[PDB]
């Protein structure tokens, strides 16, 4: 299973890791993608996960969007995990840099409750512009299923652990 995680709560675990390398190592049932409503996996975690799939995630995502239209901010869809996981849960956290309502972060994390165990990044963190300390707080207060958080940045990981209440 998952190794080297620090236990934050009964169900939330955290590690300083590259989520792509973590997904390849573990091949979890579910890897969470920090998706946008269009499933355009250009950068951040989405760009990295997509590049690891040799663009198969993007090809599948474009077919999903062509059939279903865009996701809602706070929403999700389950697609293939390709070479990274059984499934990829594409979750759309609010993008603060696009003026999206930060209150939608709790709705975004609620999607995780539909899966018993997940490998995930902090939603709305990084290029999505939200405070990662706030994202971790919303995660612990919303997610009830087992969530293994991968935080790429060592300095951010240390700040998250040392400030965790």
């Amino acid at each position: 299973s998952f190794s080297g995680y620090l236990k934050l709560t009964d169900n939330v675990y955290i590690k300083n890791a590259d989520i792509v390398e973590e997904a390849k190592k573990v091949k979890p049932t579910v890897v969470v993608n920090a998706a946008n409503v269009y499933l355009k996996h250009g950068g951040g975690v989405a760009g990295a996960l997509n590049k690891a799939t040799n663009n198969a995630m993007q090809v599948e995502s474009d077919d999903y969007i062509a059939t279903n239209g865009p996701l809602k901010v706070g929403g999700s869809c389950v697609l293939s995990g390709h070479n990274l996981a059984k499934h990829c849960l594409h979750v759309v956290g609010p993008n603060v840099n696009k003026g999206e309502d930060i209150q939608l972060l709790k709705s975004a994390y609620e999607n995780f409750n539909q899966h018993e165990v997940l490998l995930a990044p902090l939603l709305s963190a990084g290029i999505f512009g939200a405070d990662p300390i706030h994202s971790l707080r919303v995660c612990v207060d919303t997610v009830r299923t087992n969530v293994y958080l991968a935080v790429f940045d060592k300095n951010l990981y240390d700040k998250l652990v040392s400030s965790f209440l």
